[PDB]
């Protein structure tokens, strides 16, 4: 009991597919990881990346996440943090401090970062993770965990500051589809920032996880993780491991 809370929680990087059946056992395992570390068995869902979207869009995120949590057997807590003022809500800051899993769903990574960076809510999430709660981000939610977020509209020298908890790794999500959606100029920024060390791509419905109590990363889900820069080029499938 009083040996709990000394280990950093599991960290999940998801390329797409949050809250869907195909990643249901992955999300459950993250909740189990935080439970084992003594955290309340809640699936805390943070949709701030979508905070500029329609009121119906946000409710759709809520109901998507609620239905996943129901399938897995854990109470969900949707935190409707949609603008930066909401990240000061002391109720929300109290909730994130004891959560088996905290999940950033997809949307706009620049808005996600700008809205939560250096807020009391983020400090709570960080403390929860540092004390054994699982933390995951999907698509935009994975991008903002690095030190910097690429801005296609600008240049490689005008990245948005992220939360910086994976210090030497950055993620390109939706890897198998992203480059069909943007021009070559944007692709060059996405693939090469001056702040990069190790750069990886995560395909849709695929994840990379560093489990609590381990120091390696393991691939989960339907497709591949691509090692792009800072280590030899490599493609990994479900079950494979790598150290960064």
């Amino acid at each position: 009991l009083y040996f709990q809370g000394h280990m950093i929680g599991s960290l999940g990087l998801v390329g797409s597919g949050e809250y869907l059946p195909a990643l249901a056992e992955f999300e459950k395992s993250l909740i189990e990881d935080g439970i084992a570390n003594g955290k309340k068995p809640i699936f805390l869902q943070i949709p701030t990346a979508a905070g500029r979207e329609s009121e119906n869009r946000i409710e759709f995120w809520k109901q998507l996440g609620r239905q996943q949590a129901d399938r897995l057997g854990y109470e969900s807590k949707f935190l409707p943090v949609l603008k930066r003022e909401d990240a000061d809500n002391p109720e929300f800051v109290e909730l994130v401090k004891d959560a088996a899993l905290i999940y950033f769903s997809g949307g706009d990574p620049h808005y996600l970062a700008d809205t939560l960076i250096n807020t009391p809510l983020w400090q709570g999430i960080y403390e929860n993770w540092q004390s054994g709660g699982s933390l995951a981000g999907c698509s935009a939610g994975a991008m903002v965990l690095s030190t910097h977020v690429p801005n296609f509209r600008l240049s490689r020298h005008q990245s948005t500051e992220g939360f910086g908890i994976i210090e030497n790794v950055r993620v390109i999500p939706h890897f198998n589809k992203f480059f069909k959606w943007i021009p070559d100029s944007a692709a060059k920024i996405l693939l090469d920032l001056p702040t990069d060390s190790i750069l990886i791509g995560i395909d849709e419905v695929t994840a990379l996880v560093k489990r609590s109590g381990t120091d390696h990363w393991q691939v989960v889900g339907d497709a591949k993780v691509h090692i792009l820069k800072g280590l030899p080029e490599q493609q990994l499938t479900a079950g494979e491991s790598i150290s960064f």
